[PDB]
C-alpha cells in the first residue's frame, strides 16, 4: 500500500508523485476496496457538509423556514461564489429574518478562477455571504433561531448547534465522541476528522437512504432527511459547486446515480446508488467512495477520482468521457507543445 | 529515510510532504542529506546558471556588452515586472534581435500582485514577458554570435543546445548519457540528474567566488562562474522580482550565498566559504539542494529557510528577514490561527 501513487512526468521523466488513500465502503461502512492507508486520520472539511446539513435538517423548527431543495443543496456546497450563489445566499438569510452581519463567516477568493477574474477586474471584496460556506452557516443560524440558542456564537463550540453537529457526525461514522478529532474551518467552524473510511460511510449511508426512498420503504425521520439531502445535491449540483467545477460537472454527469463533493487539501467522497456496477462490486446496496491526496493537490485529486470511477466500472466510457480534462491533466507549454502527463501507478486492493 | 514537512490543523494532520535534499562541498562531496539525496530530478529553472555559462562561453558574446544585471536576467525566473520586461528589451537591442525572434510564450506572472494589475488592465502576456526571457535572449545571443541563426536557437539540433547540453553535463561532472532531457515550459531543452549535482553546480559558483576574491589563477570557466555569482548576488530583484523569496534570500545574505527557485519546488543555493560552512566540517564553500517531492512550493520555501537554520547559515537576524516563509500563515478568512507547519525531518550526516 506504501506503493499506491499518482505521478506526473516531462517527456517521460519523473516531475512530481503523490501518495493516494482511498476506501470503497458498502453501505455498513465494511471495507471493499482499498489504496494507500484506508483507515488514515483525515480532516474531511467541507466533504463533511453533508454531515453539518442533517444536523440542520434535524434541528427542531428549521422545516418552518420552508428551504427548499437548491437552498439545502447550497448548505451541502462549497460554492464558486456566483453571482447566483450569492443571491441564494441573501434569500436564504430573508427567510430566517437574519442578516449578513450575523454571519460568523469571512469572505475569500473564489474558488473559481473565472469568477476570481472577474472580481480582480472589478476591485470586488467579498464578504461574508461570499464564503464558499456561506449556505452552511445560514443553515446553523437558522438552527440556532430555531431552538431559541441566540444567533451569537453559533459557531463556537459550545453552542447548542455545534453540540448537535458534532453528536451528528459521531453518529454518521459509528464513532465514539472520542474518535472524532476537531479543528477550526477557514469558515471559522469547528471541522471534524476521523479515519477516511468513516468519510466514505458518511456518503454510503447517503445513497442508501435514497435507494430507500425511492423504493417506497419505510423510513426513520433521519432516513429520510439524508435521502432528501441527496435528492437535492443531485437534483442541484450547479449549487454545490459551479460551473466547470468538479462536483457540479460529475453529478451532473452521472444524472443522479451518484453524489459527491469536495473537501479542501484534497480528500474527495462519493455515494453511489445501488447498480449493475456495485453489484459487481460484491455489495447488495449502496457504495461509498473516499479519497485523500497526502499533499494536498486538487489537480492530482479529480485525476484519481476520476481514474478511480474507472477502475470500479461505474457509469460508463461516455458518462465519464464528461470529465476527462479532469481524469487526464493537460501538460501544454506556452508554445502549446505538449510536454508530459499524468500517469496512475497504484492498485487496487481487496 | 522518511523526511517530511507537516501540515496541521488544530495540531490534526492535513498534508504531509516528502522532502528531499543534499548538501554538499566544493567538489561534490555528500556531506548532509534528507531523503534520498541522489533523486533523479528536473532542475527547471534551477539549471539557468548552468546555461547562462554556455551562453557566456560562446565565442563574440562578448562583443555585445551583457553586464551584471543583464547575467543576472539570464540566472531569473522573474516577476514579469515593467523592469524585467524592460531589460529584456535592452538586451535584445543589444544583439539587434526583436520580440519575433523569441520562442518562449507568455504565461500569468509568478508574482500574485503583478498578475491581478495584468487581469485588472486585460493585458495578455507575450513572449517578452517569460519567466525565461532572460535566458533565451542570451540564447539568441550565442546563436547570433557564431552565424548559427536566430531560428530554432532552441531546438536540440542547433549549436546553441549542443553547448548547453554539454556544459550542463561537464558542470555535473557526468557523462552525457547520464543527463536525461526534457521540454520546458518556455519551450527549451531542459535537464535532470541526481539531485545531488545541482547541488554541485550551485557549489562549483560558490567556490569560483570565493577564489576569483582571493585572486586565484582561474580558467575562463571559473572566471564566468564567478561572475555568475557575483551577478545574481548584485542584482538579485532581476532574478526574481519584489517580495519573491529568491530576492529575499539574496538580499538578507548581501552577498554569502546566491539560490533560484525551480519549477515544482526545487531549490539550490551555492554558499561563500564561512564561520558556518567551517563549522560543518568543510574547508571550502558549499552546495545546498532540495527537492519537495509533490511540487508544492510553500513548503519548498518553509524547508529550505529551516534547513538553513539547522546548517546555521547565516544569523538569527538575517534569517528572520525570511519568516513569513519559514513559518507561513495559517489565518483563516475571520482573523483565527488555525494550524501551522512542522517539520520533523532530521538532517543526516554523509
Ligand atoms: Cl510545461
Ligand atoms: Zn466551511
Ligand atoms: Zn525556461
Amino acid at each position: 500500500p506504501s506503493e499506491d501513487f499518482v505521478v506526473t512526468d516531462r517527456g517521460g521523466i519523473v516531475e512530481n508523485s503523490h501518495r493516494v488513500h482511498a476506501a470503497v465502503v458498502d453501505a455498513k461502512g465494511r471495507l471493499l476496496y482499498a489504496l494507500g492507508n484506508p483507515t488514515r486520520m483525515t480532516l474531511a472539511r467541507s466533504a463533511a457538509k453533508p454531515a453539518q446539513a442533517l444536523a440542520i435538517l434535524e434541528t427542531e423548527g428549521v422545516a418552518g423556514y420552508g428551504f427548499d431543495d437548491a437552498d439545502i443543496a447550497l448548505m451541502c456546497a462549497s460554492h464558486s461564489s456566483e453571482d447566483r450563489h450569492i443571491a441564494r445566499t441573501r434569500a436564504m438569510l430573508s427567510k430566517i429574518k437574519a442578516e449578513e452581519a450575523d454571519l460568523r463567516c469571512g469572505g475569500h477568493p473564489s474558488l473559481s478562477e473565472m469568477v476570481n477574474r472577474s472580481w480582480i477586474k472589478q476591485d470586488f471584496i467579498p464578504t461574508a455571504v461570499c464564503s464558499n460556506c456561506s449556505g452552511k452557516h445560514v443553515g446553523m443560524l437558522a438552527g440556532a433561531r430555531a431552538i431559541g440558542a441566540g444567533t451569537d456564537g453559533y459557531h463556537l463550540p459550545d453552542h447548542p448547534m455545534q453540540g448537535r453537529v458534532k453528536r451528528t457526525v459521531a453518529e454518521l461514522c459509528d464513532l465514539d465522541a472520542g474518535d472524532v478529532e476537531w479543528g477550526t474551518d477557514g469558515c471559522n467552524l469547528p471541522t471534524p476528522a476521523f479515519p477516511l473510511d468513516r468519510l466514505g460511510r458518511i456518503y454510503a449511508k447517503l445513497a442508501s437512504a435514497a435507494d430507500g426512498s425511492d423504493a417506497g420503504e419505510g423510513q426513520s425521520t433521519r432516513c429520510a432527511a439524508l435521502a432528501h439531502i441527496f435528492r437535492a445535491m443531485a437534483r442541484h449540483p450547479e449549487m454545490v459547486a459551479g460551473e466547470g467545477r468538479y462536483c457540479t460537472m460529475l453529478m451532473r454527469a452521472f444524472d443522479g446515480a451518484l453524489v459527491g463533493a469536495l473537501g479542501a487539501d484534497a480528500s474527495y467522497a462519493i455515494g453511489v446508488r445501488a447498480s449493475d456496477a456495485t453489484r459487481q462490486l460484491g455489495t447488495d446496496g449502496a457504495l461509498g467512495i473516499s479519497v485523500k491526496i497526502e499533499d494536498g493537490n486538487l489537480e492530482m485529486l479529480y485525476a484519481v477520482v476520476t481514474e478511480l470511477l474507472e477502475r470500479l466500472g461505474i457509469g460508463s466510457p461516455d458518462v465519464r468521457s464528461q470529465l476527462a480534462s479532469f481524469h487526464h491533466p493537460q501538460r501544454v507549454n506556452t508554445m502549446g507543445v505538449t510536454t508530459g502527463g499524468v500517469s496512475f501507478p497504484f492498485k487496487l486492493r481487496g
